[PDB]
């Protein structure tokens, strides 16, 4: 199938930096022939080789190519010059969800229900494909123009036939066995639901080590205000035994999770078509 010609850096007007990865920087760019705004992730070939991240960058590019859902960032193109790799990603104008958490303080029952449902729906799609995010957080959950979610950051991701993510969202099994699966994402989800309601992640401490100490002993608690049905859901996600997490294969998958009382009024079938509640 004759696809288009390769794009090149001179086809774009590079603009502001949108972010920084571990071996990359994401730049807002405008395609001149179209006026289209893309978030171009730029990677330096020498640095990637030097740091032994060729399998990292490869996996990332391969995962993003495999994604085809409105709740995930899309990879439109890739090209390369003599020094750099460029990945043309969808641009989420309204930025990260973490900025909203900080701005509005903490979400009401409607917004929490809506944005959690989208995260559940996205994870259901991702996990049905045998992909695992391994680093999910509000920083990774972007918001497009129409205020729907767009998950990004697949560098750290794994495809089902090693690494430890952001300390606050790390699951216990990761801390002990040095292992992960779909259950690691569901733990992270539990942390997110908590942060949406409370305004803060559940396990917080002076340093990485103390955070990790709280995680393994399940040393967290709910504020007085916390919605009971969201409190219940979080309690069925922040479970130490990975096999007892609501939403995993042993717990009979996404059916029982999408069925939790917290999501009674949710119509799962067409979330992308729904108008997001005002924050
Ligand atoms: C760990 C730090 C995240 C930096 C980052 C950002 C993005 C990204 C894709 N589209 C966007 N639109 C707006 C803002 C940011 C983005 N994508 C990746 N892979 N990484």
């Amino acid at each position: 199938p004759p696809q288009p010609r390769k794009k090149r850096p001179e086809d774009f007007k590079f603009g502001k930096i949108l972010g920084e990865g571990s071996f990359s920087t994401v730049v807002l760019a405008r395609e001149l022939a179209t006026s289209r705004e893309y978030a171009i992730k730029i990677l330096e070939k020498r640095h990637i080789i030097k740091e032994n991240k060729v399998p990292y960058v490869t996996r990332e590019r391969d995962v993003m190519s495999r994604l085809d859902h409105p709740f995930f960032v899309k990879l439109y193109f890739t090209f390369q010059d003599d020094e750099k790799l460029y990945f043309g990603l969808s641009y989420a104008k309204n930025g990260e969800l973490l900025k909203y958490i900080r701005k509005i303080g903490s979400f009401d029952e409607t917004c929490t229900r809506f944005y959690t449902a989208e995260i559940v729906s996205a994870l259901e799609y991702l996990h049905g494909k045998g992909i695992i995010h391994r680093d999910l957080k509000p920083e990774n959950i972007l918001l497009n123009e129409d205020m729907h979610i767009q998950i990004t950051d697949f560098g750290t991701a794994k495809v089902l036939s090693s690494f430890v993510g952001t300390a606050q969202y790390v699951s216990p099994e990761l801390l002990t066995e040095k292992s992960a699966c779909k259950s690691s994402d569901l733990w992270a989800l539990g942390c997110i639901i908590y942060q949406l309601v409370a305004g803060l992640p559940p396990f917080r401490a002076g340093n990485e080590y103390l955070i990790f100490q709280k995680i393994i002993k399940l040393e967290y608690d709910f504020p007085e205000k916390f919605f009971p049905k969201a409190r219940d859901l979080v309690e069925k996600l922040l479970v130490l035994d990975a096999t007892k997490r609501l939403g995993c294969e042993e717990m009979e998958g996404y059916g029982p999770l999408k069925a939790h009382p917290f999501f009674e009024s949710v119509t799962w079938e067409n979330l992308h078509q729904q108008t997001p509640p005002k924050l």
